[PDB]
């Protein structure tokens, strides 16, 4: 159709659809991102979305979540090899550990949760202002038993960080990840819990 297809143009259309389309069809789009990555003129961004697309439905697919994470994780590693943002891929990386965990979350959570936390620590280290890194930590603290020092209260400042960051940030160039923005805002409300606040009169 178009005379030429730019890398940014191709991803921009795919990302826009990716946001709107159900996570079920993510597998379909993931293949396209992989196809884009196969192209020599591709960035770590292609690898990022390839892993992302596979990882998101993984949470809803305990049947082979661990196995499907292998390709996504490898793709994340490829992005790392290219020289892409460590924090962003680390965020996906931790989710991959979490997704495979859901198969035995009451059993192996001790190990995978720790692995995810380590990966998240990497995300915070790589980008200390990363909204997604704080978001993932916020829920991690939420799901962390009190004996490990977790709790909703711990998650509160992290929820604030992610939300504050989105407000002060922009999504550029265009096909940059739009996900996590809505969730972080909701997460803070969830983190507070109750939220009766009778308001002034």
């Amino acid at each position: 159709m178009g005379q030429g297809t730019a890398y940014a143009e191709v991803m921009n259309r795919k990302v826009a659809a990716l946001d709107s389309v159900p996570p079920t069809e993510y597998a379909t789009l993931a293949a396209d991102f992989s196809r884009i990555a196969a192209v020599e003129g591709s960035d770590w961004m292609a690898a990022y979305y390839t892993a992302y697309c596979r990882i998101i439905p993984a949470f809803g697919n305990p049947s082979e979540a661990d196995r499907l994470c292998e390709e996504a994780e490898s793709m994340l590693s490829k992005a790392e090899s290219l020289g892409g943002d460590l924090s962003e891929i680390a965020c996906l990386r931790s989710m991959a550990a979490s997704a495979r965990l859901l198969v035995n979350p009451q059993e192996r959570w001790q190990t995978y949760g720790a692995e995810s936390s380590r990966q998240l620590a990497v995300a915070l280290e790589a980008n200390p202002a990363n909204p997604r890194a704080y978001f993932l930590q916020a829920q991690s603290l939420l799901y962390t038993p009190a004996q490990f020092g977790g709790g909703k209260d711990k998650a509160l400042p992290f929820a604030e960080k992610s939300v504050s960051c989105y407000a002060a940030a922009t999504v550029s160039p265009a096909y940059a990840p739009h996900w996590g923005e809505q969730q972080a805002r909701q997460l803070l409300m969830l983190c507070k819990a109750e939220t009766q606040e009778l308001v002034p009169r």
